[PDB]
């Protein structure tokens, strides 16, 4: 159909299906953490608190994964299993992220049915990074203590961060098991948060795939490019669908605030949009995709593997990203591009701050920073450029999503003649000229 039919049936075509359909498999779990926040509230016990979080977490893993839960439920065991075993030793995250290397590993070895495991990469992503930092942080000193049976069991099946939910660290946890005062502020994150989950899960279904034929009025490169674009734009909104649905089961089962200076913020933040649809870098697009687990990957892999290297770190800290996502070759070789992409334009980005004196950096500069050139029209123009860069990148990357192993990522990439890998290339040999150079 053209544009004015598409524009006819658009409403009852795909905004009202796809929002009755995302609001109807999430409503129980919107219960279930509103149950918890009511019940939290109401003085019991802690020890009674983790145990009702622990019934709500296997009641929310079993209506959305049926019986297949267990493999969720066994991993859970086997990581207080590994905990206690090491309990008093120096190295717990270490054994834990070794077990969690064997699961993942024995997973992805086919031992268990790829739909199954498939199904829940997600909530079984969020029990491995739970346990992996709750055993750093032990092994750092942040928490004191090793925590009780139902403590541990409570913080894999916090039922606000259970299927789509954010990591959040123990302290979090804890912090939201003492509860807070219901308020106005809450309540507003809570439906501003599901407004724009709904608002993106209905961009990323409807408007999306079909922006380039319809909204906008513009098999050459350029058609193979708009396609590519419009995939990426597509599982972005994805994504950002995801991250404002797990900040609202988030809030509304009590936990992402920071008492501030005496203050309460409900301000839990995983995706920033804006960050990423209109990016300064990819350092910041990677950042932004999801703080929780940029955090998590940078505090408790990048850290801990700065002993091969800066480079070697990065590669580690990406192969764990996408071994955390599950090993598709589609996403393992957009995370090993991410990698050179993220180190070649940050090195390149502070050579050139350094040369330039501009503020021309992967981030924003502070108000304080040394750069002689901040507001000017070359400054402004790298950023673009830059910027524009970022676009290409994402649409490139982006474009192995659409709506799959080696042969697939090929020819998609070849489609688009590896254009991506060549400027990051270039980019590297500008980078190795510039410093030689001096
Ligand atoms: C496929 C990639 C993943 C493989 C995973 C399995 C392998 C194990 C990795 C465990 C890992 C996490 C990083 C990866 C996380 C992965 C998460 C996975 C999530 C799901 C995907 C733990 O990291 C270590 O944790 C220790 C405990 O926290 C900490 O120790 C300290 O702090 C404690 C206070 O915090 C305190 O109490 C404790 O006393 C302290 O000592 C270390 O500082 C930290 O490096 C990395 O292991 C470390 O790696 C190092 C160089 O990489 C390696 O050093 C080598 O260096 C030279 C060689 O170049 C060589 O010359 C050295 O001789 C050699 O020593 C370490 O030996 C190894 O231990
Ligand atoms: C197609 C596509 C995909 C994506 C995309 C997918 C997944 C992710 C999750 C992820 O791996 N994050 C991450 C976070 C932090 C680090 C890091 C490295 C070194 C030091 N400290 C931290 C590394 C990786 C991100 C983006 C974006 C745009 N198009
Ligand atoms: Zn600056």
């Amino acid at each position: 159909f053209s544009r004015q039919e598409f524009f006819q049936q658009l409403l009852q075509g795909c905004l009202l299906p796809t929002a009755q359909q995302g609001l109807d498999q999430i409503w129980l779990l919107l219960a279930i953490c509103l149950a918890c926040r009511l019940l939290w509230r109401l003085g019991l016990p802690s020890y009674l608190k983790h145990a009702s979080t622990v019934a709500g977490g296997f009641f929310s893993l079993y209506h959305f994964f049926q019986l297949h839960m267990v493999w969720v439920v066994l991993l859970s065991l086997l990581c207080y299993l590994v905990l206690f075993l090491c309990r008093h030793s120096s190295h717990r995250g270490v054994f834990l992220s070794v077990t969690i290397l064997i699961y993942l590993l024995m997973g992805e070895m086919h031992m268990v049915d790829t739909v199954t495991w498939h199904k829940m990469r997600g909530a079984q992503m969020i029990v491995a990074m739970k346990a992996v930092s709750l055993g750093f942080d032990l092994d750092r000193g942040e928490v004191g203590t090793v925590p009780s049976p139902v403590e541990f069991m409570g913080y894999l099946y916090f039922v606000g961060t259970i299927v789509f939910g954010p990591w959040i660290s123990f302290h979090s946890y804890l912090q939201a098991v003492q509860g807070r005062p219901l308020s106005a502020r809450w309540l507003q994150k809570v439906a501003r948060s599901l407004a724009l989950a709904l608002l993106c899960l209905v961009l990323s279904t409807c408007v999306g795939p079909y922006l380039f034929p319809y909204f906008i009025p513009l098999k050459g490169t350029m058609v193979r490019w708009l396609r590519a674009y419009e995939s990426a734009v597509s599982f972005h909104f994805s994504n950002y669908f995801v991250g404002f649905l797990s900040e609202a089961t988030a809030t509304l089962a009590g936990a992402g605030f920071t008492e501030e200076k005496d203050h309460l913020e409900w301000d839990l933040t995983v995706s920033k949009p804006l960050n990423v649809e209109l990016p300064r870098s990819m350092v910041e697009v990677v950042t932004s995709w999801n703080l929780p687990m940029s955090y998590w990957l940078n505090n408790y892999v990048f850290k801990n593997a700065l002993r091969l290297g800066t480079f070697s770190a990065v590669l580690v800290t990406y192969a764990a990203s996408a071994l955390l996502h599950g090993f598709s070759f589609h996403l393992a070789a957009v995370l090993l591009s991410l990698a050179f992409i993220t180190y070649v334009e940050h090195v390149l980005r502070k050579r050139l701050a350094r040369i330039l004196s501009a503020c021309v950096l992967s981030k924003r500069c502070p108000p304080d920073c040394s750069h002689q050139h901040r507001l000017g029209l070359g400054v402004r123009a790298l950023n673009l450029l830059f910027g524009a860069l970022a676009i290409f990148h994402l649409a490139y990357l982006g474009s192995l999503f659409d709506v799959y192993g080696m042969a697939y990522t090929v020819h998609k990439w070849s489609e688009l003649s590896w254009a991506s890998h060549w400027v990051t290339f270039g980019c590297w040999i500008f980078y190795r000229l510039i410093g030689a150079a001096a």
